[PDB]
């Protein structure tokens, strides 16, 4: 019975259908994410939370390693894994090595039916050949099909989407090395509507917290409540909440009436806390009303009784799906494109491929400004 590696965007429809799947369809299916906020934008629990695995966990330290309960994974027989792009190799070693232990020994994910699901520039054809997922000791022992289920679009406007696709294959030419300079500025206009990628979330909170200060409004300090047990790493935005008017922020969640997805770009133009409202004025002129926002932190749990797993709701967390966005780092904007993007060279390490992935962020490259040059070898991904 084949596994599945499938290629979908992160649209209000993906979270949606996965929770009809696993409730009305599939009785023995969780739904599992890499990082905390990954989780919570969909529904699901974490890796580590599902595998009890420690923060540094390591295929060496499986063997040994505590299991608090043996006997939810028996009932356990597909688990799908969203953002597979952001999962280590090692990890999803750790995965398989860790069924391989409670659920049948001779298989691969101790026969777990497995299904995973990606993006569109992130996709395959003792030691590791690479962090990424598709490096994985596991990938080896396991046959699996492949949709491009989203592949009939793209996330960016303009035509030369082209440049993208011919530097994954480090076929980036000399006649398109340039327009590849071009863009290169020395930031004239600092830097109002442009957000900057960065690689280090120290950096990343620098630029941001060097904005805000400046702006010569008062500080507004909104604070989220924080119901049960919700992980304090998994916020999608600081419990101190801190805001100014002018501040250029990004939204954290996607609007029903399609009016914003999680990364749209506004201003503040007003703060009322008593009324828990934001205003803000995004690009395209509109002003919009924002209030808070509650998220739900699930842990899945067999229930004995129906003979199905179900979303156990163990936390929530309220506050403004609002975060500052002068900055963020190529981590943290996963599913998001932005229109205006400074790549500092100069500050910033990208390793060619992280610099890649950096462009996948921005609607056009017009909207781009660099420091640095960038020749032919420095694309070799
Ligand atoms: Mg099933």
């Amino acid at each position: 019975s084949k596994n599945l590696f499938i290629t979908g965007k992160a649209g209000t429809g993906k979270s949606t259908f996965l929770k009809y799947l696993i409730n009305e369809l599939l009785f023995d299916a969780v739904v599992l994410a890499p990082t905390g906020v990954a989780a919570i934008n969909i529904g699901g629990e974490t890796i580590h939370s599902f595998f009890n695995f420690p923060i540094n966990i390591t295929p060496d330290k499986i063997p040994d390693l505590f299991i608090y309960d043996y006997e939810i994974y028996k009932y356990v027989n597909t688990i799908i894994i969203d953002e597979i792009s952001m999962v280590r190799a090692d990890l999803l070693d750790c995965i398989d090595l860790f069924l391989k232990r409670v659920k049948n020994p001779k298989l691969p994910f101790g026969g777990t039916k497995m299904i995973f699901i990606g993006d569109l520039y992130q996709l395959p054809p003792m030691e590791y050949e690479s962090p990424y997922f598709f490096s994985a000791k596991v990938f080896k022992e396991m046959d699996m099909e492949f949709i491009e289920f989203e592949t009939i679009y793209r996330q960016s406007d303009k035509l030369f989407i082209d440049i993208l696709n011919r530097i994954r294959n480090n076929t980036v030419t000399d006649e398109d090395i340039k327009i590849i300079n071009s863009r290169v500025q020395d930031k004239i206009d600092n830097d109002d509507g442009y957000i900057y990628i960065t690689t280090v979330n120290k950096k990343a909170e620098e630029i941001n917290n060097q904005k805000l200060d400046k702006l010569k409004g008062k500080l507004y300090k909104l604070n989220g409540t924080l119901k049960g047990n919700f992980d304090e790493n998994s916020l999608p935005t600081p419990k101190n909440l801190h805001l100014k008017i002018g501040a250029q922020v990004m939204l954290l969640n996607n609007a029903p009436d399609r009016m914003w997805v999680n990364g749209t770009i506004g201003t503040i133009t007003n703060i009322f806390p008593d009324e828990m409202i934001i205003e803000l004025a995004l690009e395209n002129g509109n002003i919009v009303e924002i209030t808070p926002f509650k998220w739900d932190m699930i842990k899945f749990t067999y229930d004995k009784k129906e003979k199905k797993m179900l979303s156990e709701t163990i936390g929530s967390y309220t506050q403004f799906p609002l975060k500052l966005a002068y900055a963020i780092t190529v981590h943290k904007s996963q599913g998001k494109t932005f229109h205006k993007v400074i790549i500092d060279t100069s500050r910033h390490f990208f390793a060619p491929g992280q610099f890649y992935v950096a462009l996948s962020r921005c609607t056009s490259l017009d909207g781009i400004i660099l420091t640095k040059k960038i020749t032919k070898n420095s694309i070799i991904l």
